[PDB]
């Protein structure tokens, strides 16, 4: 009997890609009519899925560029307990896995990274591994010093599952309608199946602790140029880490662009939020695909 994704759909039918631990990642592509200018691949958050990319992907595909993402493990349609990951790098090596066989399809490209949130961490991550390999990265609101209090709090739910054996023991769901000022792109992501509504294992969280950990050791030696949005308000990442991650890059092409009061998720926020980001990404990838 054929393997299905976590809502019943057998892979054969879908597009995929299986892992190094033998574990089935749900895939997606939009190619343009014409020869790719350049690759770039898309990385989702904590508790979505790549579905949530569909318009920012359409907007990059219109630009010729081929773009291609993933469920992370334990996400959307792919495979894995949900929200559980043996260790953070299993991320990467996947992204890694995917980057990898799609050059070798498409040989000769410039590759790009976008990501947000948890998935920014990954692109980051991604990049300092290959140092010299990517074009460039696109981060929203990367997952680079958590809010000060939530990573305090959980460091206390930390140290207790660390010290003993409680494998069920979660924190509280995040309040996403403190995540963005568009209450329509709240309702939106409150009303889609794919999305992880359950707070967060604390094991999962300790994982994001060590991204921030891997994070903060891989800054002094990024190189690869980037285009950083972040809003001022945001009350998951906060914004100091993106302040950090402009100074401490080595990077020869960063820029920082903040969005004074908006909140976490900037490509779901409000219209005159939403729509400067999908221009500015569009010059920065515009810029260097020319
Ligand atoms: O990746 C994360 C994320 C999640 C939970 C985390 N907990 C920690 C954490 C804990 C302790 C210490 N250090 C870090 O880091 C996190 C990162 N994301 C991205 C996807 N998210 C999203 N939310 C929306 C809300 C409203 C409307 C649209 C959306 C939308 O599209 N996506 C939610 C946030």
């Amino acid at each position: 009997s054929p393997r299905r994704t976590p809502q019943s759909i057998p892979y054969q039918d879908l597009p995929h890609l299986v892992n190094a631990d033998g574990q089935y990642l749900f895939c997606r592509y939009w190619a343009p009519t014409g020869t790719p200018k350049a690759l770039i691949f898309v990385s989702h958050g904590a508790g979505e899925h790549s579905g949530r990319y569909e318009e920012l992907a359409r907007m990059l595909m219109g630009l010729d560029l081929l773009v291609f993402a993933h469920d992370h493990v334990g996400h959307g349609q792919s495979e894995g307990e949900r929200m559980v990951v043996s260790d953070f790098h299993v991320f990467v090596r996947d992204v890694l896995q995917h980057v990898d066989s799609m050059q070798k399809d498409y040989p000769g490209l410039p590759v790009f990274l976008l990501g947000h949130s948890m998935g920014g961490a990954i692109a980051i991550l991604t990049a300092a591994e290959r140092p010299g390999h990517f074009a460039g990265m696109v981060l929203i609101s990367p997952l680079v010093l958590a809010n000060p209090e939530s990573a305090t709090t959980f460091k206390v739910l930390a140290a207790k599952v660390l010290n003993s054996v409680l494998p069920n023991l979660s924190s509280g769901p995040i309040d996403s309608s403190v995540l963005s000022r568009n209450k329509t792109e709240v309702d939106i992501y409150n009303s889609d199946p794919l999305i992880c509504r359950a707070g967060l294992k604390v094991c999962f969280g300790i994982q994001l602790l060590n991204a921030v950990s891997r994070v903060e050791r891989a800054l002094p030696k990024l190189t690869v140029p980037f285009l950083l949005l972040q809003g001022s308000a945001d009350r998951l990442c906060d914004s100091k880490g993106a302040y950090l991650l402009m100074e401490l890059a080595k990077s020869q092409d960063k820029t920082l662009k903040i969005y004074e009061g908006a909140y976490h998720v900037l490509h779901k926020e409000l219209p005159e939020v939403t729509n400067s980001v999908f221009h500015e990404i569009n010059m920065w990838v515009s810029q260097r695909t020319a």
